[PDB]
């Protein structure tokens, strides 16, 4: 049903939406981005980012906002809206997710 996860890198396994899959947790997320491969190809999806070039004034790429749920075996982790563009965004949680899941110093 659910997987250990060995050491602070991007794989482990839990269960999203509805059902178990596996996925990679962030030990350093600010906002959560899911890439487009991970979204419901049902409707398109488009956000408005910014992209400061300090000198070059300019604007993030348009990411979905289709949040996503996901949920440990014991019934709990973490959802919330995301950033979802087709470049893939390095595919993040957030630091609400993550401090959950396993980040928050809990000792």
């Amino acid at each position: 049903w659910v997987q250990p996860i060995t050491a602070q890198k991007p794989s482990l396994t839990l269960w999203l939406d509805d059902k178990m899959f596996t996925g990679l947790i962030n030990t350093g997320a600010d906002v959560t981005i899911i890439k487009l491969e991970d979204w419901p190809p049902n409707w398109p999806i488009t956000d408005t980012l910014t992209n400061l070039r300090g000198i070059g004034q300019s604007n993030n790429p348009k990411q979905s906002s289709k949040y996503l749920t996901w949920r440990d075996k014991e019934n709990n982790s973490g959802l919330i809206k995301p950033f979802v563009i087709p470049n893939l965004p390095v595919n993040l949680w957030g630091r609400d997710l993550l401090s959950q899941m396993k980040i928050m110093m809990a000792s």
